[PDB]
């Protein structure tokens, strides 16, 4: 129902030993693209930490993607 | 940077208990005068929304106030 927050995003890839510094230089990303997207909606970004998460980003988002 | 989505404006509303309909209700707006704020800019409409949400509507939208001049 409600939207995971940054921590429990950050934690969940920490349990997989991934970084968003690690995450953001593989996909070639500028640091605070993944960091923002903790806040602030941004589909493209929120696809790839999902995936990271062998999840849809409609699970980690449920409002984001209710509330357009 | 970039302008806050409206999921985000939504969401942060609903984070202080508010809905669009009980703050169009309140300031005695039409319906869509609300929600069409959150795609194409109009600015005292986002007035409204930036003091719901105590802060500057260009703190919400830096693009739209940067893409004004």
């Amino acid at each position: 129902a409600q939207d995971w927050h940054r921590a429990d995003i950050v934690a969940a890839l920490h349990k997989r030993g991934i970084t968003l510094a690690g995450l953001s230089r593989a996909h070639g990303l500028a640091a605070r693209t993944l960091s923002n997207a903790m806040e602030r909606h941004y589909p493209r970004a929120e696809r790839l930490i999902a995936q990271a998460l062998d999840m849809r980003p409609e699970d980690i988002w449920p409002q984001r993607y209710r509330n357009k």
